[PDB]
C-alpha cells in the first residue's frame, strides 16, 4: 500500500479542477469555472502490483504565483498543465516548473497540454511544446479533459515512476 500526494499546478482556465474532477469522480461539468470544495480528491488504483491512493491537490492560477501554501508541501508528484487555446499559460510553464522543484525539490512530473479537442484554435506549435518537454526533461501528454483523454494515462505514468524510478 503507497499514498502519494500529487499537485496540479498551472495558469487559471487550463482545467486543472476539471481534470481533477474527471480522475476521482468521472464526471465533466459545462460551468465555466469548476471548483472543488476540499482539499483534494483522490482514487485508489492498482499499479505494478501495488496498490496506490493517489490524493489530487488543486490549485490556483498565476495571481498566486509567489504563494507558499498547503497543495505544494510535501507533494510527492506533479502535474504542469497548460493549454491549447492559451499561449500566456505555455510561457509560464517554466516559471512553474521552477516554482515547485525550489519548493518541493526533484518529484516526478509530467507536462501536460489540455484542452487538444481545441487543436483547430491552437496557439501552441506542436514543434515548440515536444521543444520544451525535451528541455525540461518531462514526459509530455496531450489531454482532452472533455473528452476523458489521456487523463489516467497521465497520473498512471507519475504513480509508476514514483513508485520505480
Ligand atoms: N474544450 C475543453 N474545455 C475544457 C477542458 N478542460 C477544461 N475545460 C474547460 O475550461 C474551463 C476552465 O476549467 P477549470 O477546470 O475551471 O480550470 P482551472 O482554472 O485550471 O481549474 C471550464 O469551462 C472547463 O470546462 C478540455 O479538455 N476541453
Ligand atoms: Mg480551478
Amino acid at each position: 500500500e503507497v499514498a502519494i500526494k500529487m499537485v496540479v499546478v498551472g495558469n487559471g482556465a487550463v482545467g486543472k479542477s476539471s481534470m481533477i474532477q474527471r480522475y476521482c469522480k468521472g464526471i465533466f461539468t459545462k460551468d465555466y469555472k469548476k471548483t472543488i470544495g476540499v482539499d483534494f480528491l483522490e482514487r485508489q488504483i492498482q499499479v505494478n502490483d501495488e496498490d496506490v491512493r493517489l490524493m489530487l491537490w488543486d490549485t490556483a492560477g498565476q495571481e498566486e504565483f509567489d504563494a507558499i501554501t498547503k497543495a505544494y508541501r510535501g507533494a510527492q508528484a506533479c502535474v504542469l498543465v497548460f493549454s491549447t487555446t492559451d499561449r500566456e499559460s505555455f510561457e509560464a510553464v517554466s516559471s512553474w516548473r521552477e516554482k515547485v522543484v525550489a519548493e518541493v525539490g526533484d518529484i516526478p512530473t509530467v507536462l501536460v497540454q489540455n484542452k487538444i479537442d481545441l487543436l483547430d484554435d491552437s496557439c501552441i506549435k506542436n514543434e515548440e511544446a515536444e521543444a520544451l518537454a525535451k528541455r525540461l526533461k518531462l514526459r509530455f501528454y496531450r489531454t482532452s479533459v472533455k473528452e476523458d483523454l489521456n487523463v489516467n494515462e497521465v497520473f498512471k505514468y507519475l504513480a509508476e515512476k514514483y513508485l520505480q524510478k
